[PDB]
């Protein structure tokens, strides 16, 4: 027993960094197969970020500008393109490091791990939520852009996010592998705002459960509640709706614990209006949203990579 | 910005990992070199653990009963011996992804970065402390056992602990890899109980540290204190004592953020006898103490692996 924020295991994504050079910019790059993937910004110089014109930036770049290291050993880049937000430098040699590998767009509220890497190097890796306005709360220094999200399944890595930017508010915004930022979000050094930052509420009901497994009931009450009236709470306190589908996806959890997914609503409802009287839950004196429903079978049932 | 309970990328310990079964028995090993190290309790059925005479039990097994798996490779075990608490297998064949590594045996209050896994597989990572208590909060499922910890400088990987028990609390308990437990804990399935779990103030105040530096500055109050008021607090709210060893370890901070150690444990304290109001640092309801001022220096600076 016990619960942990626990990330996927590294290992498969390390192999597949490398660091990125155009002029005095130095970040990561993804090396998968015969393709480098990195932040466009790499052609930027301070000013530039100010407001880059990219096409015009990059026309004046050829494949030599882009030094590619993987370790100690440097790769020949013989094309490069710019697809949406990011450049793909294609090299002579596939990665021998390669993973079986997808390209997902995530959906907010899902989770992911980021493997922090400066240099093209790893330094540690963590699990984080996309927020419904599409921002993470990560931890990055200057030069971790080009540093990656995924999930593995098996022996398969989904790529979800490139880092690329801190907003001026401390929060971090990127792109699917594809280049396409999640949210709003574009990659110049203006003011760009968030919305409203909400609760992963199906999530939060994921870790309740995760919690009752866990021997953590106080919370348990003795109410239950309806959908529409639940979800008048949830818009008060910033809380996603719940919908129909979340009932769904927290089945499994209602079927291990016997507790019905309103009778948990309505344990959360109480917590919202009550808040939790210096008490704490899985060691947490806050609702935590950061475990899908998918986390917290997997953390119960024990999944290997 | 931004600041992450991050864990060391794994993948040098991914390649370490293997499965060791002994009849019915199946946990993790580690493969270094020419060695798999593992729980001692492989050999023991559900009934041995009542009360297990080890050496007895080992008695009864040779070489042949050990089967080692290393992926699908199977591994020939040509010697077997006892060190405490844990089996050294001799194979025949050296690890070749053997990372550059140290046992090492931590003191109370530092960090590690687990890899959680089951049947010599990794399921997922994440960073936690000792506790003052020698306990480890996990999550470990059955067949968790022999999941290590570890620490990384550069490219070598310091072991310092592996899993072995769940205490009736729920809590964990396990050895160095010269299998010696951490704390006065026994391989049996008796009931043991840790100490009072004091919190460690050292780790409190470096994240402190860690919340000024990311903006988070609420709680820098006008006061100041001595080391002695202090410890009369920390005594009062099971805080370990802090000594002027501590002090010294918190002065790189103390000289980033122009705040004295002594003025930050007066925030200590008013948050120790206030609580925070429903108030928040660094997205905590709590004092956070599983970081070292050695993890909140190395997240600022960006050292990597
Ligand atoms: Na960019
Ligand atoms: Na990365
Ligand atoms: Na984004
Ligand atoms: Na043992
Ligand atoms: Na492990
Ligand atoms: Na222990
Ligand atoms: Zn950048
Ligand atoms: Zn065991």
């Amino acid at each position: 027993s016990g619960f942990r924020k626990m990330a996927f295991p590294s290992g498969k994504v390390e192999g597949c960094m490398v660091q990125v050079t155009c002029g005095t910019t130095t970040l990561n790059g993804l090396w998968l197969d015969d393709v480098v993937y990195c932040p466009r910004h790499v052609i930027c110089t301070s000013e530039d970020m100010l407001n880059p014109n990219y096409e015009d930036l990059l026309i004046r770049k050829s494949n030599h500008n882009f030094l590619v290291q993987a370790g100690n050993v440097q790769l020949r880049v013989i094309g490069h393109s710019m697809q949406n937000c990011v450049l793909k430098l294609k090299v002579d040699t596939a990665n021998p490091k390669t993973p079986k590998y997808k390209f997902v767009r995530i959906q907010p509220g899902q989770t992911f791990s980021v493997l922090a890497c400066y240099n093209g190097s790893p330094s540690g890796v963590y699990q984080c939520a996309m927020r419904p306005n599409f921002t993470i709360k990560g931890s990055f220094l200057n030069g971790s852009c080009g540093s990656v999200g995924f999930n593995i399944d098996y022996d398969c890595v989904s790529f979800c996010y490139m880092h690329h930017m801190e907003l001026p508010t401390g929060v971090h915004a990127g792109t699917d592998l594809e280049g396409n930022f999640y949210g709003p979000f574009v990659d110049r050094q203006t003011a760009q705002a968030a919305g409203t930052d909400t609760t992963i509420t199906v999530n939060v009901l994921a870790w309740l459960y995760a919690a009752v497994i866990n021997g953590d009931r106080w919370f348990l009450n003795r109410f239950t509640t309806t959908l529409n009236d639940f979800n008048l709470v949830a818009m008060k306190y910033n809380y996603e709706p719940l919908t129909q589908d979340h009932v769904d996806i927290l089945g499994p959890l209602s079927a291990q614990t016997g507790i019905a997914v309103l009778d948990m609503c309505a344990s959360l409802k109480e917590l919202l209006q009550n808040g939790m009287n210096g008490r704490t839950i899985l060691g947490s004196a806050l609702l935590e949203d950061e475990f899908t429903p998918f986390d917290v079978v997997r953390q119960c049932s024990g999944v290997t990579f």
